[PDB]
């Protein structure tokens, strides 16, 4: 297990990839749900904050801070455990699976649940990724030499409300965006 760098175009297809197809699955449906690409801006912002190797937010995702360019608010998943249970699969599933403690009806979280929101919010369509190596991870001190995975997201989810507008799918993209599994694709957005 060796853990990619931020270029490692298997490692950027697997974020990529993986995202979309939790988002192509949801259920309910979605009727918004945006395609999600890589931002190799967003994986520079993850890669500088995963080497402080602390198991808490960047602390400059929202205003008056503005990391990206092209985003006034950041959305942000860490995940963090040993290097060989460490993959981008593993990592991204675990964070899809708080879903067990969602209810989409209410919005009640029994837990922890916006870790799952965030990978399928449905006006999130940029992505980008990096995992360090970490000796120890502050708020984390049972941990020794972890993997320390952190996906910022483009614009930020996570407002008060639902992450998705439940619906037959693909009926309310943007414009007149075309539809591919379950997602709004556009030439512009998908751009990297
Ligand atoms: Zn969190």
């Amino acid at each position: 297990n060796i853990l990619p760098d931020i270029e490692n175009e298997d490692f950027i297809k697997d974020c990529v990839r993986i995202h979309n197809k939790f988002r192509s699955e949801v259920k309910p449906t979605a009727s918004d749900m945006l395609y999600m690409t890589w931002d190799p801006a967003l994986a520079q912002i993850a890669k500088a904050w995963a080497s402080n190797c602390q198991f808490s937010h960047n602390t400059r995702l929202k205003p008056p801070h503005k990391l990206h360019p092209n985003f006034t608010s950041l959305g942000e998943n860490i995940w963090t455990g040993s290097v060989p249970i460490f993959s981008v699969s593993s990592a991204i599933t675990n964070w899809y699976d708080e879903i067990q403690d969602y209810d989409f009806k209410t919005r009640i979280c029994k837990k922890v649940c916006g870790h799952y929101t965030q990978v399928v919010w449905a006006d999130s369509y940029k992505v980008g990724c990096a995992v360090q190596f970490c000796p120890k991870v502050s708020g984390f001190d049972a941990l020794s030499n972890g993997a320390h995975f952190i996906c910022n997201y483009g614009p930020g989810g996570n407002y008060p409300t639902w992450p998705y507008k439940r619906g037959a799918t693909c009926s309310a993209c943007p414009n007149n965006d075309k539809c591919l599994d379950n997602l709004c694709v556009n030439r512009q957005r998908d751009q990297v």
